[PDB]
């Protein structure tokens, strides 16, 4: 039997981070920008977008557009985005862009932005769509586009990818591509770590990503009914983080959507949560791609 | 590639409304009136209602009448609105009344009570049905035949126009009427905006409606537990555009219905809402036609 | 256009129900015994249960036995009737029950601890299942049954009727019976009414219920989190129809299931409430036949 | 007419269990270890996983491998497992541990550390997948290599059993093996009870367990949105039970899974349970195990 998956990790002995400025604990702070690389039969696909969104019981809809659900994405792209990045620019954090291919093309004056703010831009596929059952060719065609796309909008490629609906293929083929530092396709652990089956023999990082401190939550099934709910969450995880960091630092992701924080209504809680944060000492906020080096630097590939 | 939708919008520099009484904000409540227009075999439908009651997990049931969802929505028109309508006279506040055509029709006195308090009537169509799969003729006709009862209704033909659950003609054929002066079956931004696509040429203003701040989410999946979950979310929505409005005001809609806010346990976090909206000075309380009139006066299309 | 619906009810005049005591609010809880009485293949249904317990996602089994679903439904039976039976004692508020008959058939001894209490057996059905498609005539004899049964186990025949799950013919099948004060059969008003549509033409007093202060929402798609979103909600019903009461007094139904409230962690919810209303002055607590002899006394049929 | 369920228990007199330390209270941490053991097509099931993960829509894949699901499951062996544990120790508070025989197999480390702390290790079936459909002599197969499996690992055999989901004939399976002491499938009452059908003839005891004191609900449909609302819920569920203690004590079982309650932002909440629980006299903290040998010490099977 030889079976695929690492169900133990690090065990009971996780490595120390180590982060700089002695740090008890890392956030990374993450955007996604989703909105018009999302299902549509516009871009060529079969049926409309029920991902993600107000329409919490939206289902797809087959050769046909939906406009509201279309509205609401809009609001992301036109609204929620710039709202979004003037709080970060408020409490100087950075973020790290999981930036659409498709999205980043409709839009580039809001990726040239964030490149001049100095976010890091990571790869977020070409398109927002479930890779689950798409042909190997097919997935890697996308994948090379995405890169191609992003190197052209931002300047430089990307040097972190997060699919998020992965099929069977996908971290496979990110990481027999060769060119990035890591990927965040998993949600297996607390810290970074280097990917066991990386053929390529190149070191690749793994920076596992989160779907609970994630205001994807706000329009799910199970789901926080108000802002206070997110923040309280947010809150404890840093809680007891930030006490295990007295010995064993960690990080904490936190997830973001133009489209769903960027409503005022939610904004608030991101905000309190920030100021939480900022009261503490020994945080390091930081991007992904800036965990990636340090781990470079710090636990080198053996 | 000729991209239909406006994923931009204003972009990073939103216009400045200068609302009346220079108000940080302008709130506009909009009281849903639907009850007697929804789904029922004896309105012709070939299926009875699913969306929208208590009976949070109600399905369509086809060429059956389902009578404990009839008299949910009848708790709307035999007391609910009746609540509703005093605690806005309580606070002098104006609403906005989406009205269904067929409903009004069914209760033409509590219409007619609507306009003697000084309320708008704006069109909420002919009948509460998904308009997604309907053809445009029968949507056209559906239309004008909501504007034929209404001005007989109320005295005057209604200026405003709300679906909800459009198709991909609807917007269109409302532009294409001539006589609205604004929709609403956007949920797109925090301001008024020119519809850039009237052929017509004629200025049709957008005022973007909500599916959040709305008190349909009591009886969603993703949706508020109690009262104080809704006054919460009103709260910190109010909050922080209150904030941005010491240098760039927007608006606020916040969406009720007769069968939902008007159940006492709902009301009483509405009120407090109210309360706190009404402790701030600098704070706009209107109607939808209004908004609509000072924008023509203050932003005049070009 | 005969239209069956009565959409306006009392309109913006409803009666006032002079509640004994000068009370300025009435309240009536309702505890609903079903346990042995859901659907199961064990009864002669098709299926297993899957409404109202804690497996939150559950189908009905076709031909089969939900073992998980029987235990959970026992533990109603078992151990949160007793419990709750306490605390309506302890606080010398009676209660009304909605007993299924062949719940009451299979557990004797606590329907006639029920009826030595001096708690109200309203009449909840034959059976505790969904009467849509029911022909008349099974429905009809299942009615006459759920009375001979009742009146075997209580000494009196059951003066009040509430199905639930009601189909197109139900409530006219009660009203037909002649033998029933009430119903309940509605969700439509916040008081009771003479029903319009009585050809008998005896008076037939409806006294509306409820689906949202009911503890059915513990295990419904919307629905509370914890015992103190129950609490909450019903302090705000309480609240707003104790206001309303200075000048026109209403009623309040709470319901309550015995696998459900029964459990501790929602128990001391209801406690609390209990507690809150019994803090005030003026509260009629009472059953609901005794609503319905005080509305002949003092509302008699004209 | 012969009926299975015992709808009736111990009725309105359960008996004093006369806990330990005259404590008022007893709890009942539950661990359950699940993880590799799950639905997978490694496993050589049929479809992918899709119960309790942070994927609260998800649903089975036929003939695939959902990666994100694997992934959320591993988080859960990988960190979630040892924090936990750590949290246990803290306290010295024991376990039970509701171990899958083919989880405890892919990582025999955790469980020899879990044997080496004292924890109990209960059997939770060989495989953690749905037993509805499955012939009695698949079933009987499977529990057989649970015992083998576990005996071999721990090195003694598993003394209680709980599948969770069951079939029809789950229980009396067990029952039949002979070598158990007590399970765990039922949530039928508040305290153990003999089963009363033993053909054996030989005393086997139930403790039932629980939906809703269970950290299960973070991921279901009707749910948890932040950690505190499960400390209050857990908290009330305490409070009923620990007053009613003062004259009739019972217990409380409160279920934990590796991949949920071990995330930071959920593990907060048990903590801040399990110090509201230490700040109490009067309160046995105990394993599965523990309550059975002591039932059988106090009110042995006549």
């Amino acid at each position: 039997v030889d079976y695929p998956r690492d169900l133990i990790g690090y065990g009971s002995n996780p490595p120390h981070p180590h982060w700089p400025g002695k740090a008890r604990i890392a956030l990374s702070f993450v955007l996604n920008y989703e909105e018009g690389g999302e299902r549509n039969i516009l871009h060529g696909d079969k049926e409309s977008e029920a991902f993600l969104s107000e329409m919490v019981s939206a289902q797809p809809l087959q050769g046909e557009r939906n406009m509201s659900m279309e509205s609401l994405y809009e609001y992301g792209s036109r609204a929620g985005v710039w709202r979004i990045l003037k709080l970060f620019k408020a409490f100087d954090i950075p973020l790290t862009i999981f930036a659409v291919a498709m999205a980043a093309q409709r839009h580039p004056d809001v990726i040239r932005a964030m490149v001049a703010a100095g976010h890091e831009i990571c790869s977020h596929g070409y398109r927002w769509i479930d890779y689950q059952y798409m042909d190997e060719a097919q997935e890697r065609e996308h994948m090379l586009e995405a890169i191609r796309i992003l190197t052209e909008l931002t300047g430089e490629r990307p040097l972190g990818w997060y699919t998020g609906r992965t099929g069977p293929n996908t971290r496979r083929l990110v990481m027999e591509e060769g060119g990035f530092l890591y990927d965040c396709d998993t949600y297996d652990d607390d810290l970074p770590y280097w990917e066991p089956n990386n053929p390529t023999g190149k070191p690749h990082l793994v920076i596992p990503y989160t779907l609970d401190t994630n205001d994807m939550r706000f329009t799910q099934v199970q789901g926080f009914n108000k802002g206070d709910d997110f923040f309280e969450y947010l809150k404890d995880a840093f809680d007891v983080l930030y006490a295990e960091g007295a010995e064993a630092p960690k990080m904490l992701s936190i997830g973001l959507h133009c489209r769903l924080i960027g409503r005022p209504a939610r904004l608030a809680a991101l905000q309190r949560f920030i100021e939480y944060a900022k009261s503490h000492e020994q945080v390091w906020f930081t991007r992904r791609v800036d965990i990636a080096r340090h781990w470079h630097a710090t636990h080198p590939y053996t």
